């Protein structure tokens, strides 16, 4: 049985509004309703992995697992295996996989982050799951962020706390947060960003939704605007939104948005909004295609509609050669020429680089670079030709060209990372000097750039 080079992943996010689900929720798992929907011809084809994020979930883990597994069995006639389940308050993530993938899945991690302090600590935060699928690392984050149209800054702060403190993936990757630890990272949930228009425009907004005219609404979506100003979800992708706002509905219909201020809303307006979202971030030059992004029309127990997204995701096999793992393969090497980091820091310390990759026996520290002043005030750290030669465990190009090198630039004085990035080895050529580039981030904020040239030697 050959190992796959591609899998399909279902991501679901549903804020259940503290109400039990209806007896049938199969439309969710089938990507049927509004938006970018899945072809009917695919309905019996199971996804490899189903990742279900809920918010305001009133069910026990047991109650929800029974509904999920029974749903997927009805659709696919497959009995899914439970990879992981993790609940923080009423925020829950479930990972289910086809039984044939049990042997391919390892290193399962779960974690949660609680957001806010005193007042604002009590029900918002995130749960997450990571694991290895053969040679590919997968992360999944389900977050319920701060509510309310006038709290987009709080949401951005909640996001930064989650990406700093959620402890998933390989703990040896100590300079890197979840935004660098995975081949593919999926981040979804009730992110609670709103359509920022005047309250008086509520009926105009509803009119526009009834006409399926979303363009003037999406231009005021806080998540799109904050992302375009690099305030949140830097370097993440989201599929175009072609479904109606998923909040806030009157329960037991979808014919009505309930937007008016009420005691139950803290006298806040809830203008129709895309609260419920799916974003992703994959390493450079890995295959990832969104094949659906939409909302269900027939599940009406909550004031939110469920959202689905499906993805084709590139995966690699767990490679073994006569040499590595357990030693290096001297027919392989990674060299770096004309390299320099540009940092936004106003500080003056020396810096060195750390290279981390599962193609190395362990991480590699460089010599200190030479600091120079850039023409526009920037700190430029010159490595020139001084970076070490990296020694991969396996030289076969069918392995090595599928790998990535994570880079941290660290202060010599504190050993603290000032910036993290990632370089793909999926080069246009081997044994050839080729430009490389990555932005550098720290706590998910842009801190600089790393650029230079690479020269990769494989066994071919
Ligand atoms: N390595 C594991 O502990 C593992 C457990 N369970 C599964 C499941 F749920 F797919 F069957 N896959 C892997």
């Amino acid at each position: 049985q050959p190992e796959p080079d591609m899998i399909t992943i279902f991501i679901g996010t549903w804020n259940m509004g503290n109400a039990p689900p209806p007896k049938k929720i199969t439309s969710w798992f089938l990507s049927k309703g509004q938006g970018k929907t899945r072809d009917d011809s695919a309905d019996y084809i199971p996804h490899d992995i189903y990742v279900i994020g809920t918010q305001e979930d009133p069910l026990s883990e047991k109650e929800w697992l029974e509904i999920l597994k029974h749903s997927l069995q009805e659709i696919t006639s497959v009995t899914f295996k439970t990879v992981a389940i993790h609940t923080l308050w009423n925020i829950r993530i479930v990972v289910l996989a086809k039984p044939e993938h049990e042997n391919r899945i390892s290193h399962i991690c779960t974690d949660n982050v609680k957001t806010g302090i005193a007042n604002t600590l009590g029900n918002k935060g995130a749960v997450g799951v990571s694991f290895m699928f053969n040679g590919t690392s997968l992360g999944f984050v389900n977050s319920h962020l701060t509510s309310g149209s006038e709290k987009k800054l709080r949401r951005n702060q909640n996001y930064m706390n989650i990406l700093r403190f959620l402890a998933l993936g390989d703990k040896k990757l100590s300079p890197f947060n979840i935004t660098h630890r995975f081949t593919h990272l999926f981040w979804f949930g009730d992110l609670n960003y709103r359509v920022d228009l005047p309250t008086w425009e509520a009926e105009t907004i509803i009119q526009k939704i009834k006409q399926q005219q979303y363009a003037d609404l999406l231009s005021h979506d806080q998540l799109l605007t904050e992302r375009r100003e690099q305030k949140v979800f830097l370097h993440f992708e989201e599929e175009e939104i072609t479904f109606a706002p998923t909040y806030r509905f009157e329960r037991l219909t979808r014919d009505k948005y309930a937007y008016t201020k009420q005691k139950a809303t803290g006298m806040k307006y809830n203008l129709p909004s895309w609260c419920d979202r799916v974003l992703w971030k994959s390493y450079p030059l890995v295959h990832v295609v969104c094949q659906s992004y939409g909302s269900t029309s027939d599940i009406m127990t909550s004031d939110h509609s469920p959202v689905f997204a499906t993805f084709e995701a590139g995966v690699t096999s767990q490679f073994v050669s006569k040499n590595g793992p357990g030693t290096v393969d001297s027919q392989g090497q990674i060299e770096f020429l004309r390299c320099y980091a540009t940092l936004k820091t106003k500080s003056q310390t020396k810096f060195y680089l750390e290279f981390h990759s599962s193609c190395l026996e362990s991480f590699v520290k460089s010599q200190e670079g030479e600091n120079e002043e850039g023409s526009e005030g920037e700190l430029v750290v010159k490595f020139g030709e001084t970076l070490p030669k990296l020694k991969p465990i396996i030289s076969d190009p069918e392995y090595l060209l599928d790998q990535h090198i994570l880079i941290s630039i660290k202060s010599s004085d504190s050993d603290e990372s000032y910036g993290e990035g990632c370089i793909a080895l999926r080069l246009e050529a081997t044994e050839t000097q080729l430009p490389i580039y990555t932005p550098l981030t720290h706590h998910g904020e842009l801190t600089g750039h790393f650029q230079g040239e690479i020269k990769l030697q494989t066994s071919q």
